[PDB]
């Protein structure tokens, strides 16, 4: 958990312009959050990037979790291995608002972070799930009570988030 170069936005939310994968390799945090879907199929966005950095070990473990437990619910989570990136990976499902899933579930999704004292995380529902990323940061700030270190790779978005905050 040796985080460097973050800006403190609130008492417990920090932000940095970085690829979450590079932050995980540098810090090896206790928990890295994945922006997952309900079947834990890590095909693109943050999920695809984290799985590729484990050389598909995350996907083989996720497929076994689904075989034994069934899919997660939107707003839900599960804790699996963090492989080479972290001690644990917290897979969290935000709503895919472009497919009509309710934006109210973005609060439920960020509530999962409160089970861990310190997390390295992306913005939920803010990639291909279609939610406005500045709205996602507002829900994060209003819901997470533990220490969250957010990594946002796109500099244009990072600058807009810092300016809005
Ligand atoms: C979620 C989305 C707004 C954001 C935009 O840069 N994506 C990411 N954020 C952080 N590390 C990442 N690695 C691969 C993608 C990615």
């Amino acid at each position: 958990n040796s985080f460097s170069g973050y800006l403190k936005l609130t008492d417990n939310v920090y932000i940095k312009n970085a690829d979450i994968v590079e932050e995980a390799k540098k810090v090896k945090p206790t928990v890295v959050v994945n922006a997952a879907n309900v079947y834990l199929k890590h095909g693109g966005g943050v999920a695809g990037a984290l799985n590729k950095a484990t050389n598909n070990a995350m996907q083989v473990e996720s497929d076994d979790y689904i075989a034994t437990n069934g899919p997660l619910k939107v707003g839900g989570s599960c804790v699996l291995s963090g492989h080479n990136l972290a001690k644990h990976c917290l897979h969290v499902v935000g709503p895919n608002v472009n497919k009509g899933e309710d934006i109210q579930l973005l609060k439920s999704a960020y509530e999962n972070f409160n089970q861990h004292e310190v997390l390295l995380a992306p913005l939920l529902s803010a990639g291909i799930f279609g939610a406005d990323p500045i709205h996602s940061l507002r829900v994060c700030v209003d819901t997470v009570r533990t220490n969250v270190y957010l990594a946002v790779f796109d500099k244009n978005l990072y600058d807009k988030l810092v300016s809005s905050f």
